[PDB]
């Protein structure tokens, strides 16, 4: 008999940079209301959204992901050659196959590197970040790209009074690699598969394919149900993430929850009992909810405005579809 | 400034068990030959396939994954309560969201546990396995389910003379957890994004959705290119996985390549230069190509026939869409 080798990589792993891509076209609340009975004022006070970006027709979750990666690499002072793997997290790659990751890799000039697509609603970034961290620590890679990307706008039913003003397009990537001190806390994650219907595609693609004369699929949302779940449960998730990371709530400088809704997030702020001067991500204002892309996009907004600084202690909480959640403490990149 | 804490999991991780779900309906080559100009003889000698199983209309990738997990749990002497996380790998979950994993978790009676969907063509399993091992060793979980599942049959163009006889339905899961001795070698993985068109959905869902009554999407395949790529490249992949695991080719007792084609796989046998008596998975004979699910399904097939024993040193090689590949040495479960 023989033994399978026991291996390990670098223990200390961190975020080296963030890179954000936001589509050109700006969509105002007045524009969104062109098919629903609503107002700009209502939408804003209910969601915290003022505007959002929609990508062009020639753009995709993969294409925006690539731009986001190019930017993250630039901000890290690295090239494609430095990366060992890419995990794409998204809910809007509109192909059963091929995966987006290998495509992104080839467009970056690193066609050979490992990679896969990971889906878990808005929690995808948290799961993907944790996954890169585990892999790097396990020695399966030294440096990786983790990119959240979303082209949600083609899934929106403009007549849906419950959600048409919520979702938007964009991508953001983080470079993950070895750092002098631990930059990514342990992953806290879970789900509620009993509420799988709360955020969904209503009609599966095959069903749609077989009945073209029926309705087409759209994103459907049980808003209040999600609101209750998130505002009620994400305080404990955050607490477990900070506990695993061995940091107190008073030590958090930056709160970056998934940008689902500003009312939920400000509720989670009070709940987590961060300190008064704690910086709270509000990228939802002109970005809207970009699911898997929301957290890294928000990290980038906090950094480009200087509201957050490199090295700040941050709490990331992703929550959403399937009813999935993932959270971790991290040191801000760049 | 406080340093972020690091959590720790198991050092030795293994496959405790495997469970296989195979759909009731058997589709013979002659049945496939009702819509293409071919013969049973041709298909068999060119692919190694005699028959394949197709799932019922009311079955899905998530539902077969669930049955597969239940059996895997049963074969390990465990219940849902013992599982900390589930990763569903598939290419045929026909919803952008919610993800399959939380749904499967809830059907199993463990609705809270962490989980996500992983897509990487047929290499999904290897990536999913590698990720589960990384998370367990990293201490994000102690015991996990990794389930490969595929309902490919509704994506087949029955008139496509190049592929209609290749893909099939089924699911199989492994229980992954701590073992006395190292049961899972290091992941060796990569891709070839320049050949993303080799195996693909021809029409993306959104384009299709905006012209439903026109042509619908189907799985398309540049077979000779894939054949060439796999037979020429997977020998070195295997060799890297074995070198990583610190094992010699003469020490492998069981070869389990992705069941894409029996001609490719037998070429890889000669290429890797395994010993004469080494057991080679040939589940493809009556299972067909089940992508993400093929390796676990084939593992299960070898064990139920006694051709393989639990504890045998196995080389797993997954290759397919996006042009992705993942390989590792492991000890057989159950
Ligand atoms: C291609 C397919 C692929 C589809 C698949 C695409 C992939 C998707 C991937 C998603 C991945 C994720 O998980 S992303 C993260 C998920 N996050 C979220 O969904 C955000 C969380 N959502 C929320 O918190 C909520 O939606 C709120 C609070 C923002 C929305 O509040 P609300 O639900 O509108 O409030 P409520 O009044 O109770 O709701 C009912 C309605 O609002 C009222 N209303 C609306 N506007 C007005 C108004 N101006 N004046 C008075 N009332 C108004 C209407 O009566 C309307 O009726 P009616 O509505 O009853 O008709
Ligand atoms: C909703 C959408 C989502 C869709 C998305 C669904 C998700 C998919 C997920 C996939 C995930 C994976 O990675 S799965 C792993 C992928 N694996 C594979 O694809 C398996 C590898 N493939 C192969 O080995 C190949 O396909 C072969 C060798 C089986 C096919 O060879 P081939 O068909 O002979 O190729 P070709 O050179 O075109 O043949 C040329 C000529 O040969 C003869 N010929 C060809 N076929 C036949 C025939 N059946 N019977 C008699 N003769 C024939 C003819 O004279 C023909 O005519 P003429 O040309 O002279 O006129």
């Amino acid at each position: 008999m023989t033994e399978i080798a026991t291996t390990s990589g670098a223990r200390s792993v961190g975020l080296l940079s963030v890179g954000a891509y936001r589509p050109e076209r700006v969509v105002t609340n007045d524009e969104i209301c062109q098919h629903i009975d609503s107002s700009d004022e209502w939408i804003y006070t209910r969601t915290g959204i003022k505007t959002r970006r929609f990508a062009a027709d020639d753009e995709s979750a993969a294409s925006m992901a690539t731009e986001a990666c190019r930017r993250a690499l630039s901000n890290a002072g690295l090239s494609a050659a430095d990366i060992d793997g890419v995990i794409v997290t998204t809910n809007t790659h509109f192909l059963q196959t091929p995966p987006a990751a290998p495509m992104v890799a080839a467009s970056l000039g690193a066609k050979g590197i490992l990679g896969f697509d990971l889906s878990a609603g808005a929690a995808g970034f948290g799961y993907a970040l944790g996954a890169a961290a585990d892999m790097i620590r396990g020695g399966g890679a030294a440096t990786m790209l983790v990119v959240g990307t979303e082209k949600l706008s083609p899934t929106i039913d403009m007549y849906d009074r419950g959600n048409c003003f919520i979702f938007a397009d964009g991508a953001a990537a983080v470079v993950v690699g070895e750092t002098p001190f631990q930059g990514i806390g342990p992953t806290v994650a879970g789900s509620d598969g009993e509420q799988a219907d709360a955020i969904r595609q209503d009609i599966d693609w095959i069903t749609f394919a077989q009945n073209p004369s029926g309705p087409r699929p759209f994103v459907r949302l049980e808003g209040p149900a999600v609101f209750r779940w998130a505002a009620f449960k994400m305080g404990d998730v955050g607490r477990r993430a900070m506990d695993a990371a061995g940091v107190r709530p008073d030590q958090i400088d930056v709160f970056v929850p998934h940008q689902a809704n500003s009312r939920i997030n400000e509720l989670l702020v009070k709940n987590l009992q961060l300190r008064p001067d704690a910086v709270v991500a509000n990228d939802i204002e002109h970005t809207g909810n970009t699911s898997a892309a929301s957290i890294p996009l928000a990290m980038a907004e906090l950094l480009t405005t200087g509201a957050a600084k490199p090295g700040d202690l941050a709490l990331l909480i992703g929550y959403g579809a399937g009813l999935s959640y993932a959270a971790q403490v991290v040191r801000m990149p760049k």
